């Protein structure tokens, strides 16, 4: 069985019980934490991409009111986001299931840019999600896996100074 989890979660846990966030800038700003997953149950001689993308967590835009984050009150459709091509795909099962599979020059704008960088919407809220694809194959197969411990709002400048002071003691 393929199975897929969260490295360094402990980390990430402290950042959602605050409420993550991340930040995005016209040109990208990578992320922290980075996510990184183990996999294992892979085929260590089948052939995989590993993709990430960000689903909008909820249909509305998110203000840090009087200290806390509160949500609008008018939802809008969100068109999810474009695809993040891991740089070392493709490559074998062995290559991805030897080390945690680091999402590390991923970059996070506010605008459609010439390529690489992934455009979210400022103040919506966002959660992480991985496709591995086995290509090359005759079976075209996807396998997908969401990351809750994850989730964080994109902001242009950070809102909560205990996230500001929490990715400074880490990094
Ligand atoms: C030209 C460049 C953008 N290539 C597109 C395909 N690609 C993959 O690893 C994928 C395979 C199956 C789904 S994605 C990265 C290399």
């Amino acid at each position: 069985e393929l199975r897929v989890g969260l490295e360094e979660s402990e980390l990430w846990l402290r950042f959602k019980e605050l409420t993550n966030e991340m930040i995005v800038t016209k040109n990208g700003r990578r992320m922290f934490p980075v996510l990184k997953v183990n996999v294992s149950g892979l085929d260590p001689n089948a052939m995989y991409s590993f993709l990430l993308d960000f689903v909008a967590a909820d249909n509305h835009r998110w203000k840090y009111v009087n200290g806390e984050w509160v949500p609008g009150g008018k939802p809008e459709p969100q068109a999810p986001s474009c695809v993040y091509i891991h740089p070392d795909s493709p490559n074998f099962g062995a290559h991805w299931m030897k080390a945690p599979v680091s999402f590390s020059k991923v970059k996070l704008t506010n605008k459609l840019n010439g390529g690489g960088q992934i455009m979210l919407n400022s103040l919506h809220k966002y959660e992480p999600r991985i496709h591995i694809v086995r290509v090359g194959g005759p079976q075209r197969m996807i396998t997908s896996h969401c990351f809750p411990e994850t989730q964080f709002i994109a902001v242009t400048a950070y809102q909560n100074e205990e996230i500001t002071a929490l990715k400074i003691k880490y990094n």
